[PDB]
């Protein structure tokens, strides 16, 4: 490796982007807190800031959260690396992705606004059924009902 770090840049930047989660460790709070400077950028670029669900994640690291309004910077007690945040958040998705029939092949999930429920289909055995199992991340996502009708296939 005889070039620049390119840690903050490297993609060709032409049309496709990948908002990865970046975590930074600081020496403040009880002696070590995690500060996410990309949580608002990634959340704002795809939706709102997960300041509400920030408490659940803190419960896992034994730490809670911290918010700055005059600063717009939010920190979570405890120091963790970006790769670590994916492991815990990944366990949440594991609750439904690993279905008792398609816990391997990539499956899709379709939520119907008429029945107010999430469907789950796997392209490996036809599974295609319901997505929920129990009070799990399925409800958080179910809060975003899609939009469809009886005709007009095409618009995105």
């Amino acid at each position: 490796l005889s070039v620049n770090v390119n840690r903050s840049v490297m993609d060709q930047f032409y049309r496709y982007k990948m908002p990865r989660l970046i975590a930074k460790v600081e020496g403040k709070g009880n002696g070590i807190k995690t500060v996410i400077v990309n949580m608002v950028d990634v959340a704002k670029a795809l939706n709102r800031p997960p300041t509400y669900p920030t408490k659940y994640f803190g419960c896992e690291l034994g730490a809670q959260t911290q918010f700055d309004v005059k600063n717009d910077r939010y920190i979570v007690n405890g120091s963790h690396e970006a790769n670590k945040l994916q492991d815990m958040l990944d366990g949440f998705i594991k609750k439904f992705v690993l279905c008792p029939e398609c816990e391997n092949p990539e499956t899709d999930l379709h939520v119907n606004p008429k029945k107010q429920t999430i469907g789950n289909s796997c392209k490996a055995c036809g599974y295609r059924g319901m997505l929920d199992t129990h009070h799990k991340l399925c409800t958080f996502i179910l809060k975003n009902p899609p939009e469809n009708s009886d005709s007009g296939t095409g618009k995105k």
